[PDB]
């Protein structure tokens, strides 16, 4: 009865024998499933895949940036973790028109979105204290004060705003769940790439969980994984065949390492993965 | 090859089973699981449900009323549909703090955002034209000039408009899907009632493939239900325990009666459910 890992392995393998050829816009080729589901367990364990190394330092300084509220690629870029610098760089930014935009500028993404939902962007510096809805922290308070609401969202996905954004978020929204003192979120992904961007994804969500879990006192329950358009790279089929003949480790655990009274008070040293065994990296794309 | 039928009748069988206990706002309480998905194939069959009637004429005014963009519950109870009434009431409006609302006017639900997303809402009688983010026909755009696009998402959950609606919307957005001329269709509704809305839910978002594969021609796919909180309420168990016990007849056909060009230009009358054969309505009392 597949649990933990195995979930995203069973998904590789539905994928290789049941999707459908698909083009993308980067002419690449994929074979593709739309709708996907997976639950990880988040209960004493933290879902790091270990059949191939995922890139943790990245996962946890990016969600820290996006509770920050940055929409600064520099600003990721400092702490070494250079994933959004293409999206932010000159070139990128004029090909999309916008020739007047600072470098490193993303526009209205996940940081802007969810602490500032409706506001007007402006740039990447402007103050946007008090302006548009603060949906992390009403997700917080929420689950504080009406723990069996099934309203509990924070949507990054705003059809106004997405003509600035350097790109259209993948993680199109998320929700939380509590029942017995668990916390348990799911995601809706709208786009996936199950090779590269799936393991990292899956660790982000847990993660905020966790984080939130922390926050509000309550346990981490389950981490649902929803995807749209569930794909993988024609060039990413040979590497992950590789990987899915490999046993998995039992998943670490993620302890955190003070108590911590708002979510904006996380630092990257508060978080300690404990017991992570990965086989090595697999280099894809 | 099973009824798709048995999805649905597998997930109500699993809530009973290992749902836990969840109160709600209504102190009714329910048996919740969080996180569920069914597939329903769109070919060469329609999934409304056999189990128990569904109000089809409901499912079916109720999307013509988005999609012309009202927000007006008078205008789909004029049509007999009386399914959002309640929520319009002076009552239910002065128990929200919309005292100076008129009757009726939902606020910036459903058909607001799919047509308007964004605009600035003042009342259910405004011209909103040219105001916002026409997200239903930029879906239908984007499907006819770039079918393998990952982006086709028509969202109502607008955290801005939230606090003007007369309830947040269970559905909270749906994706578009194209791989060999088959358009399929994701719903993520936050939050859902086994027993009395999901399976208008399935109809309704199942109907909406059906019109947007019409127009852009295509075939219709699969239909994809996902759901956040899939709960049911303690007074629909035993009425669903009798459902459980009926075996789904085979799905009926949908059919469009003409070649229709635009989204906006469909009428009730160009539909005809064929070879429906539902077991009776069973009744279940609504929540608050
Ligand atoms: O967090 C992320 C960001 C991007 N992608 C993937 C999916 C696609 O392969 C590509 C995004 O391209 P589009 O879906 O926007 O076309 O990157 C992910 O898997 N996770
Ligand atoms: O289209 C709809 C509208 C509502 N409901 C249900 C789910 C809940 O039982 C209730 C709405 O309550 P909240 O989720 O907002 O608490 O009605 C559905 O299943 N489908």
């Amino acid at each position: 009865p597949p649990h933990g890992e195995l979930q995203y392995l069973g998904q590789i393998q539905h994928i290789l024998r049941c999707g459908v050829r698909k083009d993308d816009r980067t002419g690449t080729g994929t074979l593709s499933v739309f709708g996907m589901q997976a639950r990880y367990s988040l209960r004493d364990e933290f879902p790091l895949l270990t059949t191939k190394r995922v890139f943790w330092k990245g996962v946890l300084e990016e969600l820290l940036w996006f509770i920050k509220g940055s929409t600064n690629a520099k600003e990721l870029s400092s702490k070494g973790v250079k994933i959004w610098d293409a999206n932010g760089s000159r070139d990128f930014l004029d090909s999309l028109g916008f020739s007047t935009r600072e470098e490193g500028d993303l526009g209205p993404v996940y940081g802007f979105q969810w602490r500032h939902f409706g506001a007007e962007y402006r740039d990447m510096e402007s103050d946007y204290s008090g302006q548009g809805v603060d949906q992390l922290q009403r997700v917080i308070d929420t689950i504080k004060t009406n723990p069996d609401d099934r309203r509990i969202i924070m949507c990054a996905w705003n059809p106004r705003d997405l003509p600035l954004m350097a790109l259209p978020p993948c993680h199109a929204l998320c929700q939380f769940y509590v029942v017995n003192s668990e916390l348990s979120c799911q995601l809706y992904q709208r786009s996936g790439d199950m090779g590269l961007g799936v393991p990292f994804n899956i660790a982000s969500y847990a993660l905020l969980t966790y984080m939130i879990a922390h926050i509000t006192g309550l346990k981490p329950g389950d981490f649902i994984h929803t995807l749209g358009d569930a794909h993988i790279y024609l060039n990413h089929i040979e590497p992950l065949k590789i990987q899915l003949q490999r046993e998995p480790r039992p998943f670490p655990k993620l302890r955190i390492l003070r108590k911590v009274e708002k979510i904006d008070d996380f630092k990257a040293e508060d978080f300690q993965i404990e017991g992570y065994n990965p086989h090595p990296t697999i280099k894809m794309e």
